[PDB]
């Protein structure tokens, strides 16, 4: 269960790179 | 194209909301 | 904790609409 | 544009992998 709670944070971090990346996509699509 | 952008903006907003959801399950479990 | 385990599934389902939607975007970007 | 598509394909593959990650935390907790 700190097993769980720390995978959950790794998932968080990856979800944030993802959001960074859709936003950058969105920025290109826009130029 | 304004419609691809609008979707991307809306995907991001559903991401961010899942990110909040998840950080809170992280909260809980750390209890 | 079935509280937790069922939010986790709602999150799953939303992550799947998301993937459906990036793929459809990707399909438009491609025509 | 082939590069937007390639990214989108790669975001989706990181999603799908988070989806698997999460369904398994769901597994665990249902124990």
């Amino acid at each position: 269960m700190k097993q769980i709670e720390d995978k959950l944070e790794e998932i968080l971090s990856k979800l944030h790179h993802i959001c960074n990346e859709l936003a950058r996509i969105k920025k290109l699509l826009g130029e």
